[PDB]
RNA sequence: GGGAUACCAUGUUCAGAAGAACGUGGUAUCUC
């Protein structure tokens, strides 16, 4: 299918190059009165592949990955980019 | 007695392209 295992595979394997600067930030810190946690699938400090939320947070973590592999246009877009990438980059 | 997050610690597992990440021991809060 297309989740967790398949996700991590997409992110790193499919779009896991050098300098990409992945950035899955965790927000909404879970609690014993509302575990619910949302993830921020972003990279480069200005790119959001998607977002995810879940009760046991994992669904949030996963949903996060599944979120990044949900934007083929963005995914592939990076493929080319990764290949292009000009000079003078930080 | 079931289940969920988390803390200290430790590792296994998913996969089976690739590699990521979750698990596990116990204390506790909540909850059923």
């Amino acid at each position: 299918g297309s989740l967790d295992m398949n996700a991590k595979r997409q992110l790193y394997s499919l779009i896991g190059y050098a300098s990409l600067r992945l950035h899955y930030v965790t927000v909404k810190k879970p609690t014993a009165v509302d575990p619910n946690s949302i993830v921020e699938c972003r990279v480069g400090d200005g790119t959001v592949l998607g977002t995810g939320v879940g009760r046991n947070i994992k669904i949030a973590g996963i949903r996060a990955a599944e979120n990044a592999l949900r934007d083929k246009k963005m995914l592939d877009f990076y493929a080319k980019q990764r290949a292009a990438i000009p000079r003078s980059e930080s």
